[PDB]
């Protein structure tokens, strides 16, 4: 299992981005009933290549299983249209829409997607 930090609300996501400033971020939107989320856990997030590729990224997760009012406000704020969705933010906190993942990807494809992100190493 990756080590995700859970957020619930828009305000919590924004505070997590403040704290992560200087490092890239991945936000996974999760629900227990979404089969592709469980397939990410089984086939992709479980693969050592992906786990090592993400070691220097801050990992956030929003569990929207209940579809409660905070969940829905968060999804709306992010203009998320369904699950699965994974968002990527750079070291300045800027989301890059082209990097959104909106269907299952296996480990090789997800790793290649990670590699394609905006450069995020300091010097
Ligand atoms: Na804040
Ligand atoms: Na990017």
């Amino acid at each position: 299992h990756l080590n995700f930090t859970q957020i619930k609300t828009v305000d919590e996501l924004n505070q997590a981005l403040v704290e992560a400033k200087g490092k890239p971020v991945m936000l996974d939107l999760y629900a227990d009933w979404c089969v592709a989320c469980k397939e990410f856990e089984k086939y992709t997030f479980s693969d050592p290549q992906v786990q090592k590729a993400l070691a220097d990224t801050v990992l956030l997760q929003a569990n929207v299983t209940a579809n409660d009012a905070q969940d829905v406000a968060l999804l709306k704020h992010l203009n998320v249209l369904g699950l699965p969705t994974i968002l990527f933010f750079d070291g300045q906190g800027q989301e890059h829409p082209q990097a959104r993942v909106t269907g299952f990807m296996d480990a090789e494809t997800f790793s290649a997607h990670l590699r394609d992100r905006q450069p995020h190493h300091h010097h």
